């Protein structure tokens, strides 16, 4: 079995997302996204070796033909997944790109002797790293793997096919105290005049949290009312919203959809109502109260109704959300908040491996 992803942390920590060029992933129908995993030699396992766009289904070549069942297999391009690692881990950064690197010789050499062929679990030959396979009813094919025989390929990563996702304290979001916070805070649909914006709102209240009120404020407003932007530019149905109502052509298959991805940046990946909790119970019926009207003086009462109703009752930004990661103290742990960086930053190229 795969292990899970740890999910503390002391500080802030990063994830990498790593799509391969020159070969497919074949596995049954409905199989586990995770096949196997690549740790380093002392045990701590850096990525996962996972199915990631499903390319068709996959035909067993006949010259190549086994005596094996390969009915209803489907073909899929192959992500490395990191295990997740602190910002500041130079070593754990570093040994996640070299064993990505490592296992694309690795490949380059298993579509050419091996075509066809699950991965076996085996030891780099400097000793570094380790292979475990999960799931041994899976084969590994040079191209698109419709041919028996490859291209010759070299077995690559580009920046097209990468993604990096931080994390961080929840409470530090607004604070702008670390380059990774300020990082984050640049992101075009985050609001940071939504701050002193709620700390004009509230002088007679006498909040437990000023401060963290008025973050927790802008980040979940400004979340709200992008979430309201693009359901109008892409005639998204959120909850009982219906966009045809107000005269809009759905352009997107719903709030999973790449390009709805895409058109936030940096994507929340925690279910908004999780920050809530940060906060006294006093202090986050405070903020949830002040959020409607942001939203009713910019959009209609039925999409504003239906985006607060749709994240109050915990709806997610784009599908299932990483809401168990955790920072700081081991003993009392707080809040962490993920963001999926669409395209990997100048800031975070370093944390990324290259072939060139
Ligand atoms: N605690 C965490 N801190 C930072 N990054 C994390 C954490 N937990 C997971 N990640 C990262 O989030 C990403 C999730 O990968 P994945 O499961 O394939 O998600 P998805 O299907 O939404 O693309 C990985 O790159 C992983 O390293
Ligand atoms: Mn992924
Ligand atoms: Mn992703």
């Amino acid at each position: 079995a795969t292990p899970d992803f740890p999910t503390h942390f002391p500080k802030s920590s990063i994830g990498i997302e790593n799509e391969l060029a020159g070969l497919v992933v074949a596995m049954p129908a409905n199989s586990a996204q995770k096949f196997g995993y690549v740790k380093s030699a002392q045990g701590d396992a850096l990525f996962m070796l996972t199915k990631d766009m499903n390319q068709g289904s996959y035909q067993r070549p006949p010259s190549l033909q086994d005596g094996k069942n390969y009915q209803n297999w489907q073909t899929h391009t192959v992500e490395l997944v990191s295990y997740p690692c602190e910002m500041d881990d130079k070593a754990a950064v570093e040994t996640r790109k070299q064993a990505m690197l490592w296992l694309a010789t690795h490949f380059t050499t298993h579509i050419d002797q091996s075509n066809h062929q699950p991965l076996a679990p085996i030891q780099s030959e400097d000793g570094r790293f380790v292979i475990e396979i999960t799931n041994a009813k899976h084969v590994i094919a040079a191209g698109n793997g419709i041919s028996a025989e490859s291209q010759g390929q070299t077995i690559t990563m580009t920046p097209s096919g990468q993604q990096a996702t931080v994390g961080v304290a929840a409470k530090g979001f607004g604070t702008s105290a670390t380059p990774e916070l300020r990082l984050l805070e640049s992101a075009p649909w985050y609001q940071k005049s939504l701050k002193s914006q709620f700390a004009s709102l509230t002088s007679a209240e006498n909040l437990d949290d000023k401060e963290l009120a008025a973050n927790v404020f802008a980040y979940l407003t400004s979340i709200y009312l992008k979430t309201a932007e693009l359901a109008k530019k892409f005639g998204i149905y959120i909850n009982e919203w219906d966009p045809m109502s107000e005269q809009i052509t759905p352009n997107a298959n719903g709030l999973t959809d790449p390009k709805v991805k895409n058109a936030w940046e940096i994507l929340p990946r925690t279910k908004p109502s999780k920050i809530v909790e940060i906060l006294s119970k006093s202090d986050a019926k405070a903020v949830m109260k002040h959020i409607k009207p942001q939203l009713q003086s910019r959009y209609s009462e039925s999409l504003s109704k239906n985006v607060f109703q749709y994240f109050q009752d915990g709806g997610e930004v784009a599908g299932h959300g990483i809401n168990n990661a955790t920072v700081g103290d081991k003993h009392s742990p707080e809040l962490a908040i993920l963001f999926e960086f669409r395209t990997v930053p100048n800031e975070l190229q370093s944390y990324l491996p290259k072939t060139e």
